[PDB]
Formats: C-alpha cells, sequence, structure tokens
C-alpha cells in the first residue's frame, strides 16, 4: 500500500475539460475524430483526515442544477476505483478532498474524466508517486469504469493532456497522438438540458448501418474527407475553413439522426451571430453544441445573440483551446 508522504497537496492538480471538435460517431466505425481538451479544468486538493476513514468529498465545482447529486452514486465508485488502483488506503487515516476549478461540470464536456484526471494527479502528489501522463491517463481511465458505461479513452486522454488530438480505433482498440496548431480556438459551448444515453445512440447508429449498408458507407466517405481537409485547416491555421467543415460535419450527424430540435436551434442562432462553424459535440440528441468564433470580440456577439434568441441555449459557456506552440 501506498503511504501518505504529504499532509496536503500545494500543487495545481487538475484535469482539463473537452469538446469534440470532428467524428462523433463516425469514430466508432474507424474514422479519424479530432477532439480537444480545453484550457477550463477542474481541480482537485487533498489532505489527511487522521482518525477519520474514508474520503470525505466537498464539491465545490461550478456544476449545473443538480448534476453533482445524480452523478454522486457513480463519483463514489469511479473515485474508489482510483484509490484500488493506486494502492491506497484509508481504513485508518482518511483524506480530505476538496474540488474546484472553473469547469462546468454538465454532459458532455467530459468532467467525469476531469475529476478522476484531477483525483489522480492530486493522489500522485499527495502519495509522492511520480505519475507520468501514461500512468494519470490508466488511473483516469480505470475509474471512468465507475461512471456509466462505457469509457472510449477520449475524454480521460484530453483531460489529462490537454490541447488537440487525433482520436481513432487503430488497429482494434483506441489510438491517440496529439495535433500542433498555432492559434488559439475561441469557443462557445452550449448546453441542451436534455442527457442522452450514448450507448443507446451509438446502437442507434448500428442499427441504421445494418438497415441502409450502402447509405451509411456513404455518408461515412463523406466523412472521411471532411476530416481529411479539417486536419489540413489546423495545420495552416485557416479557421474559415475549419469552421466551414464543422457546419459540413454537423450536417453529417444530421443524417444519421443524431440532431435534435433543440440542438437545431442554437447552431442556427451561433450561425446568425456570425460563428465561423457550428454544430453538436458528443452523442447528439441532447448535450451539447459548440461553435468556433474568429475572436474574443466576436465570441461576446454570439454570447449576447443567443442569450437573446435561442431559449433553447439552456448554459451557455466561453471556453477555449490553447495553441501547442509559438
Amino acid at each position: 500500500m501506498s503511504k501518505p508522504v504529504k499532509s496536503k497537496t500545494t500543487g495545481k492538480n487538475i484535469g482539463y475539460g473537452k469538446v469534440i471538435l470532428f467524428g462523433e460517431h463516425f469514430v466508432v466505425h474507424g474514422a479519424e475524430a479530432i477532439v480537444a481538451g480545453i484550457s477550463e479544468y477542474t481541480e482537485c486538493r487533498l489532505e489527511i483526515n487522521p482518525g477519520v476513514p474514508g474520503l470525505q468529498v466537498d464539491d465545490q465545482r461550478p456544476a449545473i442544477p443538480g448534476y453533482i447529486a445524480q452523478k454522486r452514486d457513480e463519483q463514489i465508485k469511479a473515485h474508489q476505483l482510483v484509490l484500488d488502483h493506486l494502492k491506497v488506503d484509508l481504513s485508518g487515516d482518511g483524506l480530505k478532498m476538496f474540488i474546484g476549478g472553473p469547469l462546468v461540470p454538465s454532459s458532455g464536456i467530459g468532467a467525469s474524466a476531469s475529476d478522476v484526471v484531477a483525483f489522480s494527479r492530486a493522489l500522485s502528489e499527495l502519495y509522492q508517486l511520480n505519475l507520468t501522463d501514461e500512468e494519470v491517463n490508466l488511473s483516469a481511465f480505470v475509474g471512468e469504469g465507475g461512471y456509466h458505461g462505457t469509457p472510449s479513452g477520449a475524454d480521460n486522454t484530453a483531460a489529462t493532456y490537454g490541447g488537440l488530438i487525433l482520436y481513432r480505433r487503430q488497429n482494434g482498440k483506441s489510438v491517440f497522438k496529439p495535433i500542433a496548431f498555432q492559434q488559439r480556438l475561441y469557443l462557445v459551448v452550449v448546453g441542451t438540458g436534455i442527457n442522452a444515453s450514448t450507448a443507446k445512440v451509438v446502437n442507434d447508429v448500428h442499427k441504421m448501418k445494418q438497415q441502409q449498408p450502402v447509405q451509411f458507407k456513404r455518408l461515412y466517405d463523406n466523412y472521411t474527407h471532411i476530416v481529411s481537409q479539417a486536419r489540413e485547416a489546423l495545420q495552416k491555421g485557416d479557421l474559415q475553413r475549419l469552421g466551414q467543415l464543422m457546419n459540413a460535419n454537423h450536417d453529417l450527424c444530421r443524417q444519421i439522426d443524431v440532431s435534435c430540435r433543440e440542438l437545431e436551434s442554437i447552431v442556427q442562432t451561433c450561425r446568425t451571430y456570425g460563428a465561423l462553424g457550428a454544430k453538436l459535440s458528443g452523442t447528439g440528441r441532447g448535450g451539447i453544441a459548440v461553435a468556433l468564433a474568429a475572436s474574443s470580440d466576436q465570441r461576446d456577439a454570439i454570447v449576447k445573440g443567443l442569450k437573446a434568441k435561442c431559449p433553447e441555449a439552456k448554459f451557455i459557456w466561453r471556453y477555449t483551446v490553447q495553441p501547442s506552440a509559438a
């Protein structure tokens, strides 16, 4: 068992949020996906709790209403998975856990991964485990097993590493590599307030493929062209084109029946107010959408326009993706 070396963490142990820029659903069928680990993060602080067994959680994240209550049981399992994985024993002296950071937990933003990532990092600090990024990512992956199934890996990987990430099922598992990019991405992410079941939607997509092998294959190849071009746009630093491609991607998502009225309303208003591109992000049929802005100022216009004109935009967040290099 790991014995605690420090009495209190003093570092900044965080896990980044996540949005899928390209390729939700199509990735299941072998397409490349672009996932963005955002700057906005969840932080975990730990200290010893002498004489008091177990893990005391003081969850102060700015989560949407009801989110923390509704995820608590899964969180309990998630945290215990990480403790067991890291060989941490809280049966004598326990730990007080404070959870913070500016990330807003809500369906679609990868918050559960940000949680287990931040936790793994703080444990590494307190127990002086010197976890590598790979080791943290695995710990997060194990812990993500405590939230409702199933982890592909993209959420923990974005939360651990941040930045842009190429995500594909290769050769027969999830494969991830970083994407070099020299420009800030100014994002508006919007929550619908509607919860979707990944497993259920993904299986609906499988069924459509079984019912329409030739049509599906058409949409799938249509996708592969967009992502190819998206990679180009990024290497060039061409954000207008990147935005147009996001629009094209949303269009394809509508054609596999994973959008909804609320998502459509949001994306229409984002484009109206000058988004370079806008699309559902992740599972669809609820959850979040993401818009790309050309600057911080034009983001102010999109947020203003959503608030005045789109009642379906229940929660509006300004998030950013950091450039990998100068």
